[PDB]
């Protein structure tokens, strides 16, 4: 009910998952994208 806060000292962690990947995911796409459409103009 009350506990420690597992879940989110847990997510503390995996946030190199759901924000450094999720970071990375959209910085690679908006580079390549972003980088494809300059290179092109």
């Amino acid at each position: 009910s009350e506990e420690p806060p597992i879940s989110l000292d847990l997510t503390x962690h995996l946030a190199r998952e759901v924000l450094e990947m999720a970071r990375a995911e959209q910085l690679a796409q908006q580079a390549h994208s972003n980088r494809k459409l300059m290179e092109i103009i």
